[PDB]
C-alpha cells in the first residue's frame, strides 16, 4: 500500500513515552508503551479488582461497553523485569494512528501496585515479533503488516528530550523531520527478538570487551545492563548505589565522561548531558543517571538494553523486511 501513519507520543520526565489508541465500539482510549522488547498488547480491565490500587488509578478496558468486543478468555501472565501483569485474552478492533486493526490483547486483571502505580500509561503496545509474544498471540504491527496499508515493513522511533512533541512513532517508514545524516544498520542477530550484537562498552573498552548482546528496547527508560557489568561501570563513574538507582554527586554530573556502545562498526557516544538527570549542581544533591541493572534471564539475556536514554540521541528504524535496526542522529 501507499500510506505511512504517525502515532504522537507524550514525554513524561524523560522517563515515561506513550500515545494513544483506541479499543472497541465506541473507541475506548488507552494511554499506552510501545515496546519493542515485548510483543504482547495489553491495557487494565474493567475485570480487574478494585483491590488493585493500580487498576483503580487507569483507565479499565471495558468488554461490557465494546460492540466489536470478541471473547477468548485464556488466561495469561506477562513478566517483565520490573513487575508481572496478568489477566485473559480478549480481541477487539484497536485504532493506532488512524490504521484499524482486530488485535488479540490481554485484560489485565492482576496489575501490582509496585510499579504500576508509578506507570503515566495504562498499558502496553508491543512492538516486537511473534515468537516471544506469550500465548503466541499475533502482534499488532504483524497483523497492521497483513492489511498490506503500509508503504514499508518498517516503524520508527522519535523520543524528543524536551519534556512542544513529546516523541513519534511513524508506522510504514521514518520521518526526515526528526533525524540527520544517514542511517547506520545492523542487522539483528536472534531470531524474534529487536537485539544486535555489541562490540564493546567504553567509559571515556572497559566492558563487553569479547562481546556482548544489546536489546533496542523501547518500552524501557534507561541504559541497562546485568548487575555485574553495571557495578563496574558504576566504579569508573564514581557512582554511589541505592535502592532502586545510581547516583551521583550533582556537582559531579559535568565532569563525568562519554559512554560508547560500539555498535555495527560505529562507536554510539553518550555524553553526561545525556545520561545524567542534572537536576542541580549542589554538592550536597544526588544526581541519578538514567543506567540501571537490569538481569535478563535467558534466552533474551544477560543483555544490555538500550533504552529512552538511548533513542532520545539516536532515531531509530526498527525494519521488519531485512531484520535490522537503523539509527540516525536525532534533531
Ligand atoms: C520509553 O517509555 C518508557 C515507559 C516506562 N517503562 C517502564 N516503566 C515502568 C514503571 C511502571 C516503573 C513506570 N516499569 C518498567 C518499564 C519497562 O522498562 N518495561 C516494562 C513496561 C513497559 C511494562 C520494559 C519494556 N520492555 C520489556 C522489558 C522486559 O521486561 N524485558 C526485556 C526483554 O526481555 C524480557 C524482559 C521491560
Ligand atoms: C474460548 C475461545 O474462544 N478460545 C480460543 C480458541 O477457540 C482458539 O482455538 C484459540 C486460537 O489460538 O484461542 C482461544
Amino acid at each position: 500500500g501507499n500510506t505511512t501513519s504517525s502515532v504522537i507520543l507524550t514525554n513524561y520526565m524523560d522517563t515515561q513515552y506513550y500515545g494513544e489508541i483506541g479499543i472497541g465500539t465506541p473507541p475506548q482510549t488507552f494511554k499506552v508503551v510501545f515496546d519493542t522488547g515485548s510483543s504482547n498488547v495489553w491495557v487494565p480491565s474493567s475485570k480487574c479488582s478494585r483491590l488493585y490500587t493500580a487498576c483503580v488509578y487507569h483507565k479499565l478496558f471495558d468488554a461490557s461497553d465494546s460492540s466489536s468486543y470478541k471473547h477468548n478468555g485464556t488466561e495469561l501472565t506477562l513478566r517483565y523485569s520490573t513487575g508481572t501483569v496478568s489477566g485473559f485474552l480478549s480481541q477487539d478492533i484497536i485504532t493506532v494512528g488512524g490504521i484499524t486493526v482486530t488485535q488479540m490483547f490481554g485484560e489485565v486483571t492482576e496489575m501490582p501496585a509496585l510499579p504500576f502505580m508509578l506507570a503515566e500509561f495504562d498499558g502496553v503496545v508491543g512492538m516486537g515479533f511473534i515468537e516471544q509474544a506469550i500465548g503466541r498471540v499475533t502482534p499488532i504491527f504483524d497483523n497492521i503488516i497483513s492489511q498490506g496499508v503500509l508503504k514499508e515493513d518498517v516503524f520508527s522511533f522519535y523520543y524528543n528530550r524536551d519534556s512542544s512533541l513529546g516523541g513519534q512513532i511513524v508506522l510504514g517508514g521514518s520521518d526526515p523531520q526528526h533525524y540527520e545524516g544517514n542511517f547506520h544498520y545492523i542487522n539483528l542477530i536472534k531470531t524474534g527478538v529487536w537485539q544486535i550484537q555489541m562490540k564493546g562498552v567504553s567509559v571515556g573498552t572497559l566492558l563487553c570487551e569479547d562481546g556482548c548482546l544489546a536489546l533496542v528496547d523501547t518500552g524501557a527508560s534507561y541504559i541497562s545492563g546485568s548487575t555485574s557489568s553495571i557495578e563496574k561501570l558504576m566504579e569508573a563513574l564514581g557512582a554511589k548505589k541505592r535502592l532502586f538507582d545510581y547516583v551521583v554527586k550533582c556537582n559531579e554530573g559535568p565532569t563525568l565522561p562519554d559512554i560508547s556502545f560500539h555498535l555495527g562498526g560505529k562507536e554510539y557516544t553518550l555524553t553526561s548531558a545525556d545520561y545524567v538527570f542534572q537536576e542541580s549542581y549542589s554538592s550536597k544533591k544526588l544526581c541519578t543517571l538514567a543506567i540501571h541493572a537490569m538481569d535478563i534471564p535467558p534466552p533474551t539475556g544477560p543483555t544490555w538494553a538500550l533504552g529512552a536514554t538511548f533513542i532520545r540521541k539516536f532515531y531509530t528504524e526498527f525494519d521488519r523486511r531485512n531484520n535490522r535496526i537503523g539509527f540516525a542522529l536525532a534533531r
